[PDB]
């Protein structure tokens, strides 16, 4: 919707060689990959994690986006807000966030905004294609000295997303493995 959206997502990590094979078989060019930086925010005691939520500022092609992800009956509720470079920099450098729908949703979750701070940055090189009735993302990410590769399917219903993703794993012979979110893979490494 207009700032808010429901995220229905299926995901698995893959090897470097499998990722490289998928780029070839899906006929994805080098120029299709776009670079983005995810700057993560969290309290010392990890309050957003305890409420199954994630707060980031994304930087992509000179556009900054403030994003909260929180639990929702179906999938996760994603609340997006555009920021200027000024607002993004203030948040990153001095933990001063702008008023708006993201701030409102944080305060509705009883998150002390004065305790939030920039914990680190994960970079992702991403290619996206329309697959069936959804979107298929190829993510090569780097963070805290290491890197990894990931395929994800963005669906519209939980039922159809499962069917479509299981079809992708079978069709392209991808062996599925347990896969937590980028932000969780980030600070599980940080810990
Ligand atoms: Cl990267």
């Amino acid at each position: 919707g207009m700032g808010k959206e429901i995220e229905i997502e299926r995901k698995t990590l893959v090897s470097k060689e499998t990722f490289k094979r998928l780029i070839s078989q899906l006929h994805i060019g080098e120029g299709d990959f776009k670079l983005q930086r995810n700057h993560y925010f969290e309290t010392d005691d990890f309050q957003l994690k305890k409420q199954s939520s994630a707060l980031r500022i994304r930087e992509k092609e000179a556009i900054f986006t403030f994003t909260l992800k929180q639990p929702h009956p179906a999938g996760l509720l994603e609340t997006n807000q555009t920021l200027s470079k000024q607002e993004a920099k203030l948040a990153l450098e001095s933990a001063h966030f702008p008023s708006g729908e993201v701030m409102d949703a944080l305060r509705d979750l009883s998150i002390p905004i004065s305790q939030l701070k920039h914990i680190g940055t994960l970079s992702t090189s991403r290619a996206e294609i329309s697959y069936e009735q959804g979107i298929l993302c190829l993510d090569h990410s780097s963070y805290l000295g290491i890197e990894d590769y990931e395929i994800e399917f963005e669906g519209t219903s939980e039922e159809h997303a499962t069917v479509t993703f299981q079809e992708i794993l079978k069709t392209f012979s991808i062996s599925q493995v347990p896969t937590e979110n980028k932000i969780q893979r980030f600070f599980s490494k940080k810990e």
